[PDB]
């Protein structure tokens, strides 16, 4: 039914974010001559979850008795990703293999980590038992806290952090040098609808009323994808929170080459960025939704993203609680920046990358599920493979279109996340005066 795919086939990519820029770059490398990317914002988009001074990268090989099909698929994604972060000239300068510490501060959290993470991994970890053990993982003056009740595990190699924002820009620049066209801005790149003819997708319509036609359309608009196609509940747009503290010009010099410090029920931080010397803290929790009436499902809810360069005050407080335990000397410092950041969870938090069974010219590439940024170097390769009907067997069935897994989906499932109230939160229940007020009077 669909037109025969060739390198001369016109291709539209909706969304110039983490996955879209990667897909554009891979398509261009494969020789596709007519690729156009649409985005309501210029790269890097302010609403792209990948637009972040840092994200965590981690790869684990699993012991045999822990390798179900879904986790084997994920290891396949991250194995490929890790290799590319270390080699692809477009991405290599932005990966910092500083290691990764996973930890918890109650017996139940520690046991969950030991049983379900550490003992399933082929990684050899260093066990951190005491506050002193924690502090010694970083240079003097960095970690100063008492880590009360904390125990953890340090993974030295195959993990660290990536400069997601610069790597995205790097992928964008290279896609462009290789001939990809980017229509980025509003209304010209703001897609409001897919375009249908004969029951197939033939392109995209933007908010200026222009119709963009293509032989293939790739939907990779992150959380925003959920309003451009009926995903049959397969996506839950969900938001996490970050804030930055601005480090001083002398103090920042100790904060170099730091392993990621992650408490699965409190949060994490990464080292200050090279440009602004800002230290980022994410407070860990199951996520905020923004539950509004589903326009197509009477009596049902649907989480709808919105952009804000503030975070709820309760999130800031969780971030400072994390700081009190680890770096109390910073716990009262003013925030220089904060924002909410949107991704979308599938029901099993595996990716969703597949051609649409009812519209063969449409490829969806969505469902980052909290783990999509570290995939940036290689995800466009899997996505391109899917477009070319050769997505490899280790992953293709795990990431397929699977609406049957989302029937009567419970939006308030915590989906293996912890922290804060240990429940899914709702922005509709956050008071208008209950946000940070960075940059205001
Ligand atoms: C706080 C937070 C921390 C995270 N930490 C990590 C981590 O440490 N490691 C990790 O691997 N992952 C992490 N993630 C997840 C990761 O950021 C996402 O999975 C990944 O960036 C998603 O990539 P994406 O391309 O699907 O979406 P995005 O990067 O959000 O890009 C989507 C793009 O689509 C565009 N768009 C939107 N709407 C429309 C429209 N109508 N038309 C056209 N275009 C459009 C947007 O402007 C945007 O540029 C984190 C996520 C959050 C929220």
């Amino acid at each position: 039914a669909p037109s025969i795919l060739s390198t001369e086939s016109s291709i539209i990519v909706i969304g110039a974010g983490t996955w879209g820029c990667s897909t554009a770059l891979h398509l261009a490398r494969r020789g596709y001559k007519d690729v156009t990317v649409l985005d309501p914002h210029p790269v890097p988009s302010p609403i792209a979850a990948g637009n972040d001074i840092n994200k965590i990268m981690e790869h684990s090989e699993l012991k045999d008795g822990c390798s179900d099909p879904r986790s084997a698929a994920f290891s396949t994604f991250t194995r490929a990703a890790l290799k590319a972060w270390k080699t692809d000239p477009v991405f290599q300068p932005y990966f910092h293999e500083t290691g990764f510490i996973i930890s918890g501060h109650t017996p139940a959290l520690i046991d969950h980590i030991r049983k379900d993470e550490v003992e399933c991994s082929e990684t050899n970890f260093v066990k951190l038992e005491t506050a002193e053990d924690f502090r010694r993982t970083m240079p003097p003056g960095v970690l100063t806290g008492d880590f009360p009740g904390w125990k953890g595990w340090l993974h030295k190699s195959g993990a660290g952090w990536i400069h997601a924002k610069k790597a995205m820009i790097s992928a964008f620049n290279e896609a462009k040098r290789l001939g990809v066209r980017f229509v980025t801005g509003s209304p010209e790149g703001n897609v409001v609808s897919l375009v249908y003819e004969d029951g197939d997708v033939v392109g995209a319509r933007t908010a200026d009323g222009r119709v963009h036609k293509a032989h293939r359309t790739i939907l990779s608009a992150g959380a925003g994808s959920d309003s451009l196609l009926d995903f049959k509940k397969q996506l839950r747009p969900t938001a996490w929170t970050l804030c930055h503290i601005q480090m001083g010009p002398e103090e920042v010099k100790q904060y170099r080459n730091l392993p990621v410090l992650f408490n699965i029920a409190k949060g994490f931080f990464m080292e200050p960025d090279e440009d602004k010397h800002e230290l980022k803290i994410c407070d860990e929790h199951p996520g905020y939704c923004n539950f509004l009436p589903d326009p197509n499902r009477p009596g049902q809810e649907k989480s709808v993203p919105f952009a804000k360069h503030q975070i709820p005050l309760e999130a800031e407080a969780r971030a400072r609680d994390f700081l009190h335990d680890t770096m109390p000397h910073l716990a009262d410092r003013p925030l220089s920046f904060a924002r909410i950041c949107w991704d979308a969870d599938t029901p099993d938090r595996a990716f969703l990358i597949d051609r649409h069974p009812e519209h063969p010219s449409l490829l969806v590439a969505v469902g980052g599920s909290g783990n999509g940024a570290m995939q940036m170097p290689t995800i466009g390769g899997f996505i391109a493979d899917a477009l070319e009907s050769k997505l490899q067997k280790e992953v293709k069935d795990i990431v397929r279109w699977r609406p049957e897994t989302a029937v009567d989906r419970d939006w308030r499932a915590t989906q293996n996340r912890f922290g804060g109230p240990d429940r899914i939160m709702d922005f509709q229940q956050v008071g208008e005066d209950q946000w940070t007020k960075i940059g205001e009077s």
